[PDB]
């Protein structure tokens, strides 16, 4: 009940996503597919990797998480952290990534691409 695949889950690195990857072996792009206050879960390399902390500046986000809203502009009240081109933000009790450039992909893999990036 509002925990499984939400706030909880297996894995939760304490160190940085870079320290995560190079530790285990894969050095692939970390595509954050799920964001929470208790950390995030990335689809990187081949698998899903879960950890707690902040998204690094050059991390990759899932297109499912990015914020394209016709009424919403990036508010510092919702900004939790900033990444390259986008902002990992918590608005309306939910987490998004505000992409300033949704056209050329400012760190965005589509759900389709994510599965290609995991190959
Ligand atoms: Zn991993």
């Amino acid at each position: 009940s509002y925990i499984d695949g939400d706030q909880a889950g297996q894995k939760a690195e304490n160190l940085t996503p870079d320290e995560v990857s190079k530790r285990e072996g894969i050095n692939a792009e970390q595509i954050v597919i799920k964001i929470t206050d208790q950390g995030y879960v990335t689809s990187h390399g081949d698998h899903y990797h879960y950890y707690n902390g902040k998204v690094p500046y050059d991390a990759i986000i899932s297109e499912e998480l990015l914020m394209k809203d016709p009424n919403y502009q990036l508010k510092d009240s919702d900004i939790v952290n900033e990444i390259k081109g986008g902002y990992v933000i918590k608005v309306d009790g939910k987490y998004y990534v505000y992409l300033k450039d949704a056209a050329h992909a400012d760190n965005i893999r589509t759900k389709e691409e994510i599965k290609r990036q995991k190959q």
